[PDB]
């Protein structure tokens, strides 16, 4: 299923080339501007430990998830990922953990040295 696939054919985003973010777009957004760093971006989000073992969810809260591109306000992996998109966009990214919360972690919610995944779609995004 979605991570497996998107190890075997994701597009790799990183600068670095080193594999760690990998992206497939599941459904085509609409014009060409992706968002430029400082814009203020609005998703809906599902995500996961690789593993399967805990998941998680922008509509747990009941509303989409804002926050500030390429501050820092998200992991480097989301900075990356999201500032690729189209609005309207859906996308699957599968993450190692130098682009996630690395070998110190965040318990407890995340072990150390974990892969995240997620399904994001990129609602809107304005030039703050
Ligand atoms: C480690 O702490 C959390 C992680 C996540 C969700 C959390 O609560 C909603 C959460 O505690 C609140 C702090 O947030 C951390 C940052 C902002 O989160 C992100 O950078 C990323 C990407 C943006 C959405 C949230 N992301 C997460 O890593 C989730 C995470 C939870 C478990 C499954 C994998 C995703």
């Amino acid at each position: 299923g979605a991570p497996a696939t998107v190890t075997e054919q994701g597009e790799d985003i990183t600068s670095k080339k080193d594999r760690g973010v990998l992206k497939i777009v599941k459904r085509v957004g609409n014009g060409e501007e992706t968002p430029m760093i400082g814009d203020k971006v609005y998703v809906h989000y599902k995500g996961k430990l690789s593993n399967g073992k805990k998941f998680d969810s922008s509509h747990d809260r009941n509303e989409p998830f804002v926050f500030s591109l390429g501050k820092g306000q998200v992991i480097k992996a989301w900075d990356i990922g999201v500032a690729t998109m189209k609005k309207g966009e859906i996308a699957h990214l599968l993450i190692k953990p130098e682009y996630a919360y690395g070998s110190a972690g965040s318990l407890p919610k995340i072990p150390s040295n974990a892969t995240l995944f997620f399904e994001i779609e990129l609602l809107d995004f304005k030039g703050e």
